[PDB]
């Protein structure tokens, strides 16, 4: 709260050596202790550095391939921002985790591509971004179809699960926006408000039908296993 | 009339004598013979007794614990109340089975608890009580969450299946209520009727999201099996 | 031409002579050769002729009562009409594959009935007929209930999967009709257009509930093992 943040800054001082070099071993070890010691302190002012530093170690991990360790750095980034409560960094980690997922898809590593999609769905859910959640759901659907071609089934089933959980979360946000527009129509009836509510109902039916579309894929994946 | 029916009332007295003597097991065996002879006669009047009588045996067990015998008596009650067609008794069977299911959950027997939550669902769907069907789902979710901690995974799948079939039955009722409101919208196109139809659609979508969220939680219970 | 091609035309002629003879069984074997060679040509038409000819083999196999051969004839017709387009040919196959499904029923062959319902759901989904896809999903439900009464559980799971796929396909088509109705509401927003949009919204929710009902039964079958 007040008397243990200095232990994290010195753990951040032992972390920033990976700027001149490209070491990922000491970068993930320092990121583990940084996001850990900062979370127990509960000081959102030290969580803003470890979250931004994790974006710096994940950006360098994105270079030179290294997608296997880039997701481990984005996992640290989302854990720091999830407990801090900042909505802007969660949107940046979500968009950056999508790159790690699309890169790992090209690298042939669907396991890392799925793990990067989970982090992308992890930050987008907590931040409440409906446009990002549906995007993570469609990226996880491509990883699932890619794993189906790779004959993996291990990641394909987990990729549909992330696609379903991401699209289900976006369906809740649209549902909340529809009930916010419903209470606005109350005590204020108008043809312009009715049209605005009808447009949200269509968006909700669109997110529901796509959610059932992903739901049938996850049942299809489970049916191939059993 | 007087045969294949007198045998039903004799089984009721054989059950009534057991309730005062004890051993509710023998009371259910008599109530099982009663509902069998009552269903053969097809008299809705005798079916209301064996239903309300078997309900009494279920409450006799509740104080004695023995939730295994309570569900057997609640299944006889819901089977007799279903063939009779009296929704008042079916609404009482649903509430009593929720009690047995919550007590079997406190006792740790989540298997009997799920069987009781199934009996509660059977009664609430036959009577057409959406407010009870949504209530049954809440309990069947609690039993599923309870089966998660106990390690009994087969019950967790069966409990989420029951929470799904209850939410599904509630969605059909709201869908029927929506088609009646759409029927009153075809006649007299009015701004006030539109607001009421818009109000039901949001409730139908909100129930659909709750059903797809229960379905997603059920598929999560299926993907956990290694 | 001559090479690669023509091999399908001569196979179709052998099929036409087999239809005149009424062997039907051999007619499917030649038609299988014809649709494979026509895919090698990758040419519009030819396939269109193989699709329309194979339908006739499936029609005369209904008169013969050989529903087993009829589902292979419709499988070649749905595979040829899929590559050639012409959704009126696909709609013609789905109508014939449902007739095969009902004829496969009642006789007792629920496995072939499931194969016929898949073909009907294959054509109607490609053509985009929600009224046929809904009709395929209802017949696939009749196969699943009958497969339970006959005792074969593997066919019952396959029948519910086809029922869900044809029901999910029709739900996507109705969603597109609703999006088109919403865009017409944005350009002309008044009471009468709102009434028609709300009428489609009810049809979209009614299909969504019927799709979730089949999804739950497929999950129940997946809960086993």
């Amino acid at each position: 709260a007040l008397e243990k943040d200095r232990r994290a800054l010195e753990a951040l001082k032992r972390a920033q050596e990976a700027e001149k070099k490209g070491d990922v071993e000491e970068a993930v070890r320092a990121a583990q202790e940084a996001v850990r010691a900062a979370k127990e302190s509960g000081a959102s002012w030290i969580l803003r550095l470890v979250a931004e530093q994790a974006l710096r170690i994940a950006k360098e991990a994105e270079k030179q391939g290294n997608v296997e360790v880039a997701v481990k750095a984005a996992r640290v980034a989302v854990e720091a921002a999830k407990q801090a409560g900042d909505n802007d960094v969660l949107r940046k980690v979500a968009e950056q985790a999508l790159r790690i997922a699309k890169e790992a898809e090209k690298q042939g590593n669907v396991d890392v591509a799925a793990k990067a999609a989970q982090v992308a769905a992890e930050a987008a859910k907590q931040a409440g971004d409906k446009d990002m959640l549906e995007k993570v759901a469609k990226v996880a659907e491509q990883i699932a179809k890619a794993a189906e071609k790779e004959g993996d089934k291990k990641v394909s089933i987990d990729a549909t699960r992330i696609a379903l959980e991401a699209s289900l979360a976006a369906l809740e946000i649209i549902l909340e926006e529809l009930k916010e527009m419903l209470e606005r129509l109350e005590k204020n009836p108008d043809k312009d408000v009715i049209v605005k509510v009808l447009k949200v109902i269509v968006k909700a039916i669109e997110a529901s039908v796509k959610n059932q579309k992903i739901s049938a894929k996850n049942q299809k994946a489970l049916a191939e296993l059993a």
